[PDB]
Order: C-alpha cells, then structure tokens, then sequence
C-alpha cells in the first residue's frame, strides 16, 4: 500500500484506489495503473522533473529502502493478474529488485523528489509507475 500526496492531489495505484477516490475522481489511465483523487488538506511531496535512470524504493515486505538503476518509462508487457488481464503497461519502469503484490504502492525516489509507485513484480523484476510526466500535479 501507499500514496504520494501532492497540493490537492492524492496518487495511489488504480487497483488499490478506495470509495472515496473514484468518488473524488481527478483522473485514472488504466493501462498505468494510476488513479489521482483530490484531497481536503495539503500535501507535502515533491515530484521529481527529471529524466534520473537511479533512485532509492521501499520495500514494504523487507522494510528496506533500495538504491536502484532503473529503465525509462516505457510501453511494458504485464501478465494476467487478479486486478488485470494480460496487457501493455504504459508509462513503466523496471529494475532489479524485490517486490511482492502489497508492496504497490512504495515510493521510488531520485535527489529532484517522487518519480513514482510500485506498481508491478515478477521474477526479481521490480515495476514503478512514472508520475513525472503528469506536470499538472504542481499546480
Ligand atoms: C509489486 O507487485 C508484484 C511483485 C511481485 N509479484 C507480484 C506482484 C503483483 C503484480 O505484479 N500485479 C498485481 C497487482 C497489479 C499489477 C499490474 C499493475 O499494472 C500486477
Ligand atoms: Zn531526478
């Protein structure tokens, strides 16, 4: 599980948003996994505006932080799961790493701030949606 919380924004994984997201509904792209929903206090993160390929994740099932190299945002094949049929992935990251299903949800992070969540697993593979290209979170 976990959320970035920007402005008045509120960034969580498609397949874990709650009642009061879709309720509260800015907007959702399922082929990303991505659902912002909008929120009554303000948020503290920074979105990272950047093209970084390195940055640091939490892992939820090792309660460890992970430096990682990871691939640009791109158009990915996810197999078939409990929340989606077999499908390409946009705007995901992969890297090297462990990642278990409740772990969506962890923030990757560079030094310019949140470049996005955990979002997909498999084989020592570790998938991080991008929220860097979404500019309108900062405003
Ligand atoms: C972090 O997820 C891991 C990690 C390791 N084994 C498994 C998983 C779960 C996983 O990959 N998926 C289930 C949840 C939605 C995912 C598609 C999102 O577009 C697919
Ligand atoms: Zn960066």
């Amino acid at each position: 599980s976990g959320a970035i919380y920007v402005g008045n924004y509120r960034v969580v994984n498609r397949h874990l948003a709650t009642h009061n997201d879709w309720a509260n509904l800015v907007w959702e792209d399922s082929s990303r996994d991505l659902l912002v929903s909008s929120t009554t206090a303000q948020g503290c993160d920074t979105i990272a505006r950047c093209d970084c390929q390195t940055g640091v994740y939490y892992c939820s099932s090792r309660r460890k932080h992970y430096p990682v190299s990871f691939s640009k945002p791109s158009l990915i094949f996810v197999e078939a799961s409990e929340y989606y049929p077999a499908r390409y992935q946009s705007h995901l990251m992969l890297a090297v790493g462990h990642s278990e299903p409740g772990d969506c949800g962890g923030i990757l992070r560079c030094q310019h701030g949140v470049v996005g969540i955990v979002s997909t697993g498999g084989n020592g593979l570790v998938g991080f949606a991008d929220v860097r290209d979404l500019l309108w979170l900062d405003e």
